[PDB]
């Protein structure tokens, strides 16, 4: 048997995707996320919505999906389908349409149990867009990523990179459109409405000025 | 075996999603629902439809999905996929398009058997919108949630919160659009057309005035 | 074991959805249908199409899905997923878009073997719409429901209610739009093009006049 | 056991849908197709596309799905789900959108092994539409059906009916639109680009003149 | 047992689609791709997007899906469903909508282990389109195909045909639209943002001038 097949069997034959992948239920599943703005397709002042094509990546730890490499031909990482493992329900609020995003089949996994998921997002979000300064307008729209259902005691959200490095990330931006990206400011806040439930969310402010 | 995996097996290995989860078929499955209006994307007088982005949550009791925590490391609640359990067919009438709503994967479950389902709704509804008072227009559109198929003797609908607390809920409203939300008035009515079938539905009147 | 679970097992453990549910293949599967027009969202003279939101219900007999109640705690009816049983391919011709219709999960079943399926239809149909009498225009569009593949010797279509009761059914119509519903006239005809195949279809004429 | 269930088991318990249904791999799977134009919803000169609602039927021989009727209560034909058998990938080129077409569940099968599949097509195709003779314009758009992947040595395409009978088929046309159908001319051609691969396709020219 | 069924069983009974199909994990899975532009449906300067209907084909080697023909009636190639085998996540960046593309069921396979996948692409891409030379405008938009997740050490991308033959391929172009295709220039580049990850992508520049 080839090493990859042996490892895949050893991992997925005694694993089920329903449960949150933690040995002890008393510990939360920390998720680190990152956002890169690839393009700004449309900014609609009439409908107060804008479309952003952003490259989204996140990683978390599956305490069940870990192995010792020397028993599997020193395999340090491998790829398996995303639908064969637990995936956090980290969803962006303020959304109005996300169906344009294709579902990526595979996710990378490392022998420590770390899972890396890279996916694109074609999300259109609803936010306030004023046209007061039309000729030299500057807009401030926000993306907030949250564990839709799980509370902070189950899922917590953190940054993959340092805040300043992602705040000034124009490395892959399509810098030839009507809008110019000034920054992507992150922000962490604990959101709570009921008297006992706290949810963790991460707000990304996309700052853009017309040209 | 970790506690979460043991509990998930104990629950789902002797459970099937087809049946209504009640020990005695003679008792109805009471469902408590709540509605929060997150935004009002569009109000179309031409087509007599308006779009509402509302946060919808509901809970019910699965008499099969219950356990004693002290046998499972004092696990009081856990999350499992929504497609692995019975889910009421509580659907909003007056709808014209609901495909924009993403399907949430997970639902919370408590050791009493209570199931909590949080999901977003991007529903567009058809209702009468008059433009008689255009400059200072005030509209009155309704959302009615009902068990589409099940009668009252199988599924009944109630309120999660007290009516007055939800009638004046503007806690998460996007209060920067063309429309302002004055209230969300609930109302319970038994709907019957045939001589023997009674269905339970809950009408939510979204009252909005232009600005 | 609770009665519902016992009945569900007894029914679905020795049943498969591929075959037409009849003890003798020589007899057709009679399907009784009913149509209620809930609203008329749009009437497009330019594209010669109109949209109708109609509440559709049908019932048929599954000779396999029958039981004696006294052996199952006097259970006279129960609900199971629609995708777990055979469902007739009764489709409306003249259609141009039906994707807006959500798939209802459950269907009611009675101990006689009768299956009841309630579903909504957001169908848009192509029909001739003349604008000759625009100010006082009256239109006559038709919906024809047929077993798309099965011939009359396999599937036959009948009316749930008497023709006159459904011809004057405005009980749930949204009577506040641009169009007023005058009647829904049914009609049964045997449709045949090849020299040996006869198909049963039921035409519903929706008569509407502008206002 | 009823005859239908016995036959369905006998057929599908020793059958798998992946392979091409032929006893000898050296022989091609001949597919006979037919096209009937039910309506011409739209002809867009701006985008150079037109929409045709056509009734499509095809049949082929499954050498595995055959039986002797006298062993199954003289059952000469039966219906089973289309997703439970092999189906040719006969796809129409020149297409721009086909998602509007619903997937038909069932297909008829005869004891000889013949499979009959009736399905509707809401395809919109891209073809050259000149507006030179606008007031009395006559257009000539084509539909070409081909085995997308399989070569002629695996799948071949033929006509169900004689060419002249289908060339003058206006039997179910919606003859009340802006366009009138003059004929549907078939044509068979072997398409080859690589030095060794030949693919069989059937071109249907829909001839229409404005009115 | 017929040869095709024997081969399909021998192949797929000891094979799983999760893993990358290589005997040794230390070697990358080289993928050869080709692009043919069938039509240019729309070029939108307003939204800075253009739609291209391109015929896409690719092939790779599955080291598990190989056999010796003389043991299977000299079967040199056969077709099996695409969802039953591993398929590279080679996705086109710069995309804005790909849902229009239908999923092809089957893929060809040869006894060496080579897998051939032919599929159509209805992708709309976002690229800079200037209207400076409107009457005689010439545009330069790019398609870049990459292994979305897998690095170069896992998936590498190459050309099926020689660059010059594909650079001057107008063999199936719909040469009757508003735009004329001057060439499809390929280009290979190793894309890297993190300090250790290198991804292989292939850029195809579609050069078009108005007429
Ligand atoms: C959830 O994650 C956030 C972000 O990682 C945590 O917030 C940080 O916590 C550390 C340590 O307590 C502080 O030094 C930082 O100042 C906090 N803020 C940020 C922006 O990093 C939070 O404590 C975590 N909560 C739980 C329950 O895990
Ligand atoms: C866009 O909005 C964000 C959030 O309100 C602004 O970020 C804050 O700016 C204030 C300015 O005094 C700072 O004190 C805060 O520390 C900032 N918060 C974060 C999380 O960075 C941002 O400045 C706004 N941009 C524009 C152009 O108005
Ligand atoms: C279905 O639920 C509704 C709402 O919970 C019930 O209506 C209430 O019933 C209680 C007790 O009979 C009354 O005190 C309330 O006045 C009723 N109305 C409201 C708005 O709460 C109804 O009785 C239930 N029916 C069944 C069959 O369970
Ligand atoms: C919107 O419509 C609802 C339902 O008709 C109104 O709610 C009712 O208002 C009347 C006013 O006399 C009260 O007597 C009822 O008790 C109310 N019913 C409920 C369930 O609250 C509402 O007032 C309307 N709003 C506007 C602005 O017209
Ligand atoms: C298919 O069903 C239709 C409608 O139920 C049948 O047509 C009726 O048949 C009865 C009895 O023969 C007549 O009294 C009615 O006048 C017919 N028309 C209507 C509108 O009810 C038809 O006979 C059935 N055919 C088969 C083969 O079952
Ligand atoms: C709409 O069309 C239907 C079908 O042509 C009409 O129904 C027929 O009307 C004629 C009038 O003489 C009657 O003789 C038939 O018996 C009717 N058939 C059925 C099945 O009811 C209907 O009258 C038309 N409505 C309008 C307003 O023109
Ligand atoms: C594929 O099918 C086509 C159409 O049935 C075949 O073309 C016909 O072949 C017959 C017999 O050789 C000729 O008499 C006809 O003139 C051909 N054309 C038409 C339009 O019928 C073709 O030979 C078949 N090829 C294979 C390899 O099966
Ligand atoms: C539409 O195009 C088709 C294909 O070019 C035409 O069909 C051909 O017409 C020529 C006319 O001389 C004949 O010689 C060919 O035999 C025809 N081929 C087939 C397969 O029938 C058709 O005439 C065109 N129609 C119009 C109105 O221009
Ligand atoms: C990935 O594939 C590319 C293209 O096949 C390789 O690039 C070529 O490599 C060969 C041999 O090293 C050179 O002769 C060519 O000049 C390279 N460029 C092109 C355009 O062919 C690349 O080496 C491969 N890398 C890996 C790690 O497999
Ligand atoms: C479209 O853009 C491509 C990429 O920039 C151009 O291709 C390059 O053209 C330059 C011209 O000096 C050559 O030196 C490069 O070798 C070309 N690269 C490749 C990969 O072919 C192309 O010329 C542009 N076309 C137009 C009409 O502007
Ligand atoms: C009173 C109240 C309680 C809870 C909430 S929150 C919420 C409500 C319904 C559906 C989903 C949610 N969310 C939970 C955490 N993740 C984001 C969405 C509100 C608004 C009011
Ligand atoms: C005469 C008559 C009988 C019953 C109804 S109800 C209905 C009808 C068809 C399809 C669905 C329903 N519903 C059932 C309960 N849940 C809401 C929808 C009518 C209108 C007339
Ligand atoms: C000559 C001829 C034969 C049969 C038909 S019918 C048809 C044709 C193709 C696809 C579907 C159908 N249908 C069968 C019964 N159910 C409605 C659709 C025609 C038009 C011509
Ligand atoms: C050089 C060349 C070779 C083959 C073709 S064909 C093709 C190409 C890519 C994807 C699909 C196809 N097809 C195969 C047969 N069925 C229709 C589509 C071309 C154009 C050029
Ligand atoms: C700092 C940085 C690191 C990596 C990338 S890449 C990327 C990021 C998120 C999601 C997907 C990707 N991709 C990986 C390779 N395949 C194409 C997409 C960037 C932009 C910045
Ligand atoms: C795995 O790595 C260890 C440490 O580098 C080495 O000793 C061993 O030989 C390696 N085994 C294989 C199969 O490469
Ligand atoms: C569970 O809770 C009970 C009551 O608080 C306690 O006595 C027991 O030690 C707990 N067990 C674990 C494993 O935490
Ligand atoms: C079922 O109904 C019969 C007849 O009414 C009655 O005699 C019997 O006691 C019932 N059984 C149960 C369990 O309700
Ligand atoms: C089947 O058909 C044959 C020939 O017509 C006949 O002899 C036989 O009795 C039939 N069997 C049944 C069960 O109808
Ligand atoms: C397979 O091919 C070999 C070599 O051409 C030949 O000797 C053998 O007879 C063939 N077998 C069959 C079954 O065709």
């Amino acid at each position: 048997r080839p090493a990859l097949l042996r490892l895949s069997d050893y991992l997925l034959t005694n694993y089920r995707k329903g449960v949150r992948p933690v040995r002890d239920w008393r510990k939360p599943t920390t998720v680190s996320i990152d956002v890169i703005v690839y393009a700004i397709l449309n900014v609609d002042e009439k409908n107060q919505v804008l479309t952003t094509y952003i490259w989204y990546r996140q990683y978390w730890t599956d305490e069940f999906l870990q192995w010792n490499p020397e028993d599997f031909d020193n395999i340090t990482k491998l790829s398996i389908p995303t639908d064969s493992i637990w995936v956090p329900d980290i969803l962006i609020n303020e959304f109005v349409d996300v169906g344009k995003s294709p579902n990526i089949p595979y996710v990378y996994i490392r022998h420590q149990g770390e899972v890396q998921n890279y996916k694109p997002l074609q999300v259109v979000t609803a936010c306030s867009l004023d046209i007061y300064n039309f000729p030299f307008d500057v807009q401030n729209c926000s993306l907030t990523f949250t564990s839709w259902l799980h509370t902070i005691q189950d899922i917590n959200i953190s940054l993959w990179r340092l805040p300043e490095k992602v705040k000034s990330d124009r490395s892959v931006f399509m810098n030839q459109g009507e809008w110019e990206l000034l920054g992507v400011l992150p922000y962490f806040r604990e959101f709570s409405m009921e008297s006992s439930n706290y949810y963790a969310e991460m707000k990304f402010y996309v700052v853009i000025r017309r040209r």
